[PDB]
C-alpha cells in the first residue's frame, strides 16, 4: 500500500490547501460553514482515492455525513465535479447564491496538487485492496481552527493552543483484524512568515503491514505526559486529538492519555499506525486500569469507550502503568 500511500499524501495536503485558504481567504474566512468545510475535505479524499484505486472509496469512512442541510431546509448530496463548473452550483445552494465564496472553494477543490515524498516512491509494498478499510478526520480541533491564535508560544515544543493543533487525520486499517496499517497526519499552520502572512505545513506518514514497518524522517529533539484543555484526571495540556498524538510520535511528549469517550476511531487510527510503525501504538485505558491495542472494524458507536493511552515506546508505557 506503498503507491496508495503516496496518493494519501497527495490529498491530505489538498485537504491542507482547503484548510488554510478558509482561514486566508477573506470571502471564506468572513463565514455551517466548518461542518461544510468538513464534508467538503472528506469527499475531495473520497473521490480522489476512487479515480486512482477504484473500489476504495465506499471503503473510506469519516467523521461527517455527505449530506448537509442549507438555511432553506434543503436537504444536499455533497458529490463534487466532474467539471469545476458544477461545484460552483452545488456550493451556492448551500452558502445561499453566494458566488464570490463558492468560486473560491471550487477553485481549491479542483486544484491539481503535486505533493511526493521520494523516500515513499523506493519502497515497493502491495496490500490488497479488498482487506483496506480508511477512517478519516477532515480538520481535527475544530475551537481552535475557527479561532485562529497565530501568536501562541510553545510550552518546551508543545503548543498548549492555536493552529498549530489543527491536523488533518487520515487512518487506513485492515477490515478483519482492525489493527491499523497505513496513517497520515498534515499540519496545515505549523510556520508562519509574519510578512507575507503565508503558512508553511508538514505531513506526517507510517506503515505496518505483516512485520514491515517504515515512517517519515522525524526532525531531531522523568516522563513527559500530554492531555487535553478539558482532562480532569511533568504533565501538559494541548488542544486537538491529532496533534496530542503527533506529540508522542515527535517524541515532545512520551505518553498522550485521554480518559473521556469523546475521542472516535477518525480521531486516533492515523496517528495509531504511524505510532505502531516505530514500536508503539494505542490501549484501552479503562482495560488496562483492570496489551488491549484498540481495534477500528468492530463499532460498539464508532468511539473509543474507556478512554486511550497513545505510546511511542512499550518500556515507557510500563513505567507509567507502573505509577498509576
Ligand atoms: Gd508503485
Ligand atoms: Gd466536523
Ligand atoms: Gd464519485
Ligand atoms: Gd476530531
Amino acid at each position: 500500500g506503498s503507491d496508495i500511500l503516496q496518493e494519501l499524501l497527495r490529498v491530505s495536503e489538498k485537504a491542507a490547501n482547503i484548510a488554510r485558504a478558509c482561514r486566508q481567504q477573506e470571502t471564506l474566512f468572513q463565514l455551517d460553514f466548518k461542518t461544510l468545510a468538513d464534508v467538503l475535505v472528506q469527499e475531495v479524499i473520497k473521490e480522489n482515492m476512487e479515480n486512482k484505486f477504484p473500489g476504495l472509496g465506499k471503503k473510506i469512512f469519516g467523521e461527517e455525513s455527505n449530506e448537509l442541510t442549507n438555511d432553506l431546509g434543503e436537504k444536499i448530496i455533497m458529490r463534487l465535479g466532474p467539471t469545476e463548473e458544477e461545484t460552483v452550483a452545488l456550493l451556492s445552494k448551500v452558502l445561499n447564491g453566494n458566488k464570490l465564496a463558492s468560486e473560491a472553494l471550487a477553485k481549491v477543490v479542483h486544484q491539481d496538487v503535486f505533493f511526493s515524498d521520494p523516500a515513499l516512491d523506493s519502497v515497493e509494498i502491495n496490500i490488497p485492496q479488498d482487506i483496506l478499510g480508511i477512517w478519516v478526520d477532515p480538520i481535527d480541533s475544530t475551537y481552535q481552527y475557527i479561532k485562529g491564535s497565530a501568536d501562541i508560544t510553545p510550552n518546551q515544543g508543545i503548543f498548549p493552543s492555536g493552529l498549530q493543533c489543527v491536523t488533518v487525520l487520515i487512518g487506513v486499517y485492515d477490515i478483519q483484524t482492525g489493527v491499523p496499517l497505513m496513517g497520515v497526519i498534515n499540519q496545515p499552520f505549523v510556520s508562519q512568515d509574519l510578512h507575507t502572512r503565508r503558512w508553511k505545513g508538514q505531513c506526517y506518514w507510517g506503515l505496518s503491514y505483516l512485520g514491515t514497518n517504515i515512517h517519515s524522517l522525524l526532525p531531531p529533539v522523568s516522563v513527559v505526559i500530554s492531555t487535553s484543555e478539558k482532562e480532569t484526571i511533568r504533565i501538559f495540556r494541548a488542544a486537538g486529538a491529532g496533534y496530542k498524538s503527533l506529540c508522542v510520535i515527535l517524541g515532545l511528549a512520551d505518553i498522550y492519555i485521554f480518559s473521556e469517550d469523546t475521542t472516535f476511531k477518525w480521531d486516533s487510527c492515523a496517528a495509531h499506525a504511524i505510532l505502531r510503525a516505530m514500536g508503539g501504538g494505542m490501549v484501552d485505558l479503562k482495560e488496562c486500569l483492570e496489551l488491549p491495542q484498540l481495534v477500528y472494524h468492530v463499532g460498539n458507536q464508532w468511539a473509543n469507550k474507556g478512554g486511550l493511552i497513545a505510546y511511542r515506546s512499550e518500556k515507557q508505557l510500563e513505567t507509567f502503568l507502573s505509577r498509576l
